[PDB]
């Protein structure tokens, strides 16, 4: 496995990760490297094909290497500049195909009165190409853009002025599948079952007969590491679960049911609850909260291990956190979709797999001021109530994330709770919200009044 | 004028006031006293009839006076208990009338398969009466209550197990009108025109040729007081408008336009802004904030006057203010309904009359922490934007009250703004709220994020 692979160069752009994800969905391995990376890397990666992406809001020698190249938006611009030819805002556009090529064979959204194939696409209007380089030809155009797609054919270089990754070009996934499977000639073996097997073999070859600790604390990625490791080395896995005090009401219990009661597993419970409240005893700065919690986390995991004489630590590091810039990281090449797909296949329960993300520092965010315990206990209840409804009204999975935050401000007196749910804040029904607010204030004394965040992904962050 | 009058005894109950208001709408004066008030008062008030309200969530000798007496809910119970007879949850209930009497003559919601009159009423299921007193006969029943209404006729005592004041007994106002107009034999002379004339005369009688200071700061109550005085004594009126710094963005301008520019009127403007900020420099406690404002407000008014040599101060005190327990107070027997009706007839512009209530201490509340000036200037911007929309979307007059509040906390970093809108928090559309919030965070820098209060009148207080 791994032997068929696509290199994606990142020129910025939200959608770089997502080119990669679409490629993994097609069934082929790929890595996402920044464009400032050097030849050697790229040479030693020796890809079947390269995809240039991006531009937010020069790559060099990759046209010498034998493989095919696909430039997306800005990727098309520099592909133009760096070969011959001249060069110089996002929306839907109706693209018209001239030469259905290799990259567009089939692939039609409409046919048009004149009998020409048309694609609905999400254009990047600013990444314009004025004149074609030598060897290229117009393979697609739009009313406002004479050359919205390029193609060499002899060198197998291709350009698009739109984003095929995004759902707003419906047939985009087929276009990418045509590049990867047909033009780059990759056979799909990046499967899930094949990932599970490759990963078990890796864990076995690296760890041998000696023990591994995995922190159950941490949601889907941890659960997947623990089970993945468990399957690889059985009794050698020793699970540790630290109650930092910063976890959701029933997390400790829910986790123990899965790993201890079901499926055997040695699980060590560490208290750490008093430890974490000290160390955060002052500390209002939310950036210093994140440091202290997390430092104190790795410390606890080092103490356990420098105690059970364990040399290896298993972490749930995934690929997105890798690309943001003695351990065993089984998921470090995987995106979140994939971890979820592995999770189901490994035998974890659905409700754990598709649970809302939970931050690393946990509830140490979600309290605005100093974190205290007096405060976590009352936050735990409002949050519990909030997600209990949602579950009872099947609204839970219609939102991407949902939680309560605690403001230590007080009103007519008692503290204020803020509710956060997004999808782009979620348009939940009045009467339902009322029932959630009504309950939080009534059941939890020492509160009075709850509020709902109405601020979107662009202007404000999801977490406070 | 005042020559016909109803006494209302208050035994607790949201709807005590409201009986009063209904009686006032019918055109008859009335006062609201607590049930524990003494004989003498009552004698001195010399009513033409009495209404007993009450029961939240034993008056004595009132039955000795020749005047009629109506008991609502608990009022019916105590009336029963204090005469002969025995006694012992609120909802809709279909009342069947036996004997249309004087109190139900006409007044039918539905007839009935047996040809008998039926009323939709809003029962108090708990204030039951087991056995009629001497002189009384059952005058109405429901499936669950054999005697939901009582009547003496000889003594003109009447009881109801339901609330006629409330909108959920649609015919209730007619029943009250029948008591006040027909049984108590009163004449509806409490008209707004007569109140204006009696009030102008009362001012003239009291103040004669000497001058009066009226504060223009204070919305509808102030405005009406000032116009009323202006009509009474012309150039003798001297208006004072103090800008405390706790007033809304354009309030100074709007009042000056109506009083200084339109309709002559001597208006003195006082700066007071530095003064109020000093007074409230520390002081987080919102009970103290309320106290320091108001104190400082009265002080400012005494200094003017003890300077212009004026001996009379006019105020917008209204009857609800009097109820909760050298000056001229013309509005002190009126409810808000009536003050608004007056202002309109007196020539004040509609948009001032039906303006949302603004609190006495103003923007001193609505900043949670210590009021700073740096914080009011942020809040003024937030508030302004909020109501500008609403005006634009015609949602302003579909809510009873709307305002912003400033929380000095900060999130991912700038301060947080809560928005409050009620009528029972306002079910405004997702599209519209999003517009407001986007605008508050983009236009006011140093904000970031904004929330919305989802808490009702029963659990949380309207204002913070």
């Amino acid at each position: 496995i791994h032997q068929h692979r696509i290199l994606i160069l990142d020129f910025g752009s939200q959608y770089a990760q997502l080119i990669a994800r679409r490629v993994r969905e097609i069934g082929v391995y790929c890595e996402l490297m920044p464009c400032d990376i050097d030849e050697e890397t790229i040479r030693d990666f020796n890809p079947h094909g390269i995809i240039l992406s991006g531009g937010p809001e020069a790559p060099a020698f990759i046209f010498e290497i034998g493989c095919p190249v696909l430039g997306i938006c800005y990727g098309m611009q520099t592909m133009a500049y760096q070969l011959g030819g001249k060069v110089n805002e996002f929306g839907h556009a109706q693209l018209r195909v001239l030469n259905p090529a290799f990259l567009f064979d089939g692939i039609e959204d409409q046919v048009s009165p004149q009998g020409e194939p048309l694609l609905d696409v999400w254009m990047s209007h600013g990444d314009i190409v004025s004149e074609l380089p030598p060897g290229f030809e117009a393979t697609a155009c739009t009313d406002n853009s004479p050359l919205a797609a390029m193609a060499d054919f002899k060198r197998r270089f291709f350009g698009l002025q739109f984003h095929p990754e995004v759902t707003h070009t419906p047939q985009g996934h087929r276009i990418l599948a045509h590049f990867v499977i047909h033009i780059c000639q990759c056979i799909p073996n990046w499967t899930t079952k094949h990932i599970i097997e490759d990963s078990i073999r890796d864990i076995q070859e690296k760890v041998g007969k000696e023990q591994v600790i995995v922190g159950l604390s941490g949601g889907v990625d941890s659960a997947v590491t623990a089970t993945l490791v468990h399957k690889a080395i059985g009794d050698q896995l020793v699970c540790v679960l630290v109650d930092t005090g910063l976890l959701r009401l029933n997390e400790v219990d829910e986790v123990l049911n899965v790993f201890q009661k079901h499926l055997g597993a040695k699980v060590i419970c560490v208290d750490a609850k008093d430890r974490f409240m000290k160390a955060l005893k002052g500390i209002s700065d939310p950036e210093e909260k994140r440091k202290i919690a997390g430092e104190q986390f790795i410390r606890v995991f080092e103490e356990q291990a420098k105690k059970l004489n364990v040399k290896w630590l298993g972490q749930g590091t995934i690929y997105p956190d890798v690309i943001e810039s003695k351990l065993i990281e089984p998921l470090r090449e995987l995106f979140k979709d994939e971890v979820r797909k592995l999770g189901l296949e490994l035998g974890l329960p659905a409700d754990l797999i598709y649970r809302h993300p939970f931050p690393g520092p946990g509830l140490a965010i979600r309290i605005l001021g100093e974190v205290s315990a007096e405060y976590i206990n009352i936050l735990k209840q409002a949050d519990a109530i909030f997600i209990e409804e949602l579950k009872k009204s099947d609204y839970y999975h219609q939102v991407s994330q949902a939680f309560a935050v605690f403001m230590p401000l007080k009103s007519v007196y008692g503290y204020i709770i803020a509710l956060r749910a997004v999808k782009q804040w979620a348009d939940l029904p009045h009467e339902f919200l009322s029932k959630v607010s009504h309950r939080i204030v009534n059941e939890i004394k020492e509160v009075s009044r709850v509020v709902y965040d109405m601020t979107n992904k662009p202007p404000a962050t999801i977490e406070w």
